[PDB]
């Protein structure tokens, strides 16, 4: 059992790394969505408030989202599997809403997997994702170049553009840096270079969580 946070902004990898990190180390991986899911699923005190704000299409307040966290981290697997939190917490108030669930639960965090990529980078992978214009085929700019290329023959869904991208990335960094650095003061980051294949990013996670205890 390990208790632990995953980091990163979109597009690092977290995704695909949080999996691989379950399916070796047995660690329930928690994202904010599966939080909120089961929170409305079981009908919990918290999850019934943020349904109602959900189906009003607004953002969910602090203290329900912090309250869905307490529900969450309260259950029999926790203290059974550990977790890989993911998601959680967005903001630094939410790290200090997080810090006096554990403290409150006897739970101690053990290590934070920060999975860093470059953010000028990133806004190129994450721009990428493009659609032919004639009726039938997604293609992306990195990763699937289509038969030769022209930027005329294919749009783009809103969220995919460059303009919309670089809102989301500098929201994330904005919000996340804090967080990064109130867990570094206390020696609990790990900062993974994302900047490799899959295999070899979950093998520099493999030596920092085989190494923890």
């Amino acid at each position: 059992s390990m208790n632990l946070l995953i980091m990163g902004l979109p597009g690092a990898g977290k995704g695909t790394q949080a999996a691989k990190i379950v399916e070796q180390f047995h660690v329930a991986h928690i994202s904010t969505g599966d939080m909120f899911r089961a929170a409305m699923a079981n009908q919990t005190e918290m999850g019934v408030l943020a349904k109602s704000y959900i189906d009003k299409g607004e953002l969910v307040p602090d203290e329900v989202t912090n309250g869905i966290v307490k529900e969450r981290l309260s259950q029999d697997d926790i203290k059974e599997t550990g977790f890989l939190l993911d998601g959680y917490p967005r903001t630094i108030e939410q790290a200090h809403a997080l810090d006096k669930t554990l403290a409150e639960l006897g739970i101690e965090l053990e290590g934070i997997i920060n999975i860093e990529v470059n953010p000028d980078s990133l806004l190129e992978r994450l721009s990428g994702r493009i659609i032919h214009r004639v009726t039938g085929e997604t293609f992306h700019k990195v990763f699937n170049p289509p038969v030769d290329y022209k930027e005329e023959d294919y749009y783009q869904r809103e969220d995919d553009k460059p303009e919309t991208v670089k809102r989301r990335l500098d929201v994330n960094i904005a919000q996340g840096e804090p967080i990064i650095a109130h867990y570094r003061a206390k020696g609990l980051v790990h900062d993974i270079e994302g900047n490799q294949d899959i295999n070899d990013v979950f093998s520099d996670i493999e030596k920092v969580l085989t190494n923890l205890k």
